[PDB]
């Protein structure tokens, strides 16, 4: 779990993400993609830029990145109360997104990378540990939802 302090730190960092949700959103995906080709092959609309983003990966990347961060954002904002549901998103990433979490650990790395890159000095040990823990909770929540939905069970 995350303590009130850890949540406040997370929300503080996230206010910076949210302030430039689109930017973080794109950056995170671009980073994820360039780091792990397999994550890029997955999204048909991004996959077309086969060489992990032909230095474009925009407009649609923005739309998704925003959707994506807003969802994880809501989760984080709800400080443990698992997006009020999570289940529908667990279901998509379960059935369509190629079952196991895996890639969510890659986006966790991407998130940590963008955060550290854009917000050094303040995104220190405590902040990164807190964000990482929050991402781990998120991944763990999806893992539990995969059991509920009758996949991970
Ligand atoms: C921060 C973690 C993530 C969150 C909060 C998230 C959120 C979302 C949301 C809200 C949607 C649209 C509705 C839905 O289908 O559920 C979506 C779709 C999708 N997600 Fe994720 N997602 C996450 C991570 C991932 C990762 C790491 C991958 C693959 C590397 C992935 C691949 C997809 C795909 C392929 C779609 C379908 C739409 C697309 O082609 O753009 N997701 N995601």
């Amino acid at each position: 779990v995350l303590s009130e302090g850890e949540w406040q730190l997370v929300l503080h960092v996230w206010a910076k993400v949210e302030a430039d949700v689109a930017g973080h959103g794109q950056d995170i995906l671009i980073r994820l993609f360039k780091s792990h080709p397999e994550t890029l092959e997955k999204f048909d609309r991004f996959k077309h830029l086969k060489t992990e983003a032909e230095m474009k990966a925009s407009e649609d990347l923005k739309k998704h990145g925003v959707t994506v961060l807003t969802a994880l954002g809501a989760i984080l904002k709800k400080k443990g109360h698992h997006e009020a549901e999570l289940k529908p998103l667990a279901q998509s990433h379960a059935t369509k997104h190629k079952i196991p979490i895996k890639y969510l650990e890659f986006i966790s790395e991407a998130i940590i990378h963008v955060l550290h890159s854009r917000h050094p000095g303040d995104f220190g040990a405590d902040a990164q540990g807190a964000m990482n823990k929050a991402l781990e909770l998120f991944r763990k929540d999806i893992a539990a939802k995969y059991k509920e939905l009758g996949y991970q069970g």
